[PDB]
């Protein structure tokens, strides 16, 4: 089987696909930071996210970091590239350790669309690396 038209999409379709996805998720959480213009070259999707400890929600917090993410020009057939930038509580400490970690997380997830996982699990890792902190909300 396995036989059926010539689905023809591209690497930037599948790119942006994640990012209007990502818009209505966090909204503004997320910002993308492309140079694109309608007729001009294609260019890496560059985007932050905003991340944060689990719990506490939109409010003191402790830990958190941006991620930034630019994808490579055929993204998810290979995997992204993470950088961790205007980093709270962790200073440039284990930052590290989570970079690497997604590093490598990235590899596992290759196939499809990944940055929605990569997005948990520094949620995951936030919260984590918090200690103390009351609930409210």
């Amino acid at each position: 089987g396995s036989s059926g038209s010539s689905g023809m999409e591209s690497y930037s379709q599948r790119q942006d696909h994640e990012l209007q996805a990502l818009e209505a998720i966090y909204g503004s959480d997320f910002q993308d930071l492309r140079p694109d213009a309608r007729g001009r070259v294609r260019e890496p999707p560059e985007i932050n996210l905003v991340l944060y400890p689990q719990g506490l929600a939109g409010e003191e917090v402790y830990v958190q970091v941006e991620l930034r993410v630019k994808c490579p020009p055929t993204y998810p057939d290979v995997v992204p590239e993470i950088d961790l930038k205007n980093a709270k509580g962790l200073s440039n400490e284990s930052v590290n350790l989570l970079k690497s970690h997604l590093e490598e997380l990235a590899k596992k997830q290759c196939g499809e669309v990944m940055i929605f996982e990569l997005a948990h699990h520094v949620q995951s890792f936030l919260s984590e690396h918090n200690k103390s902190g009351p609930s409210s909300g």
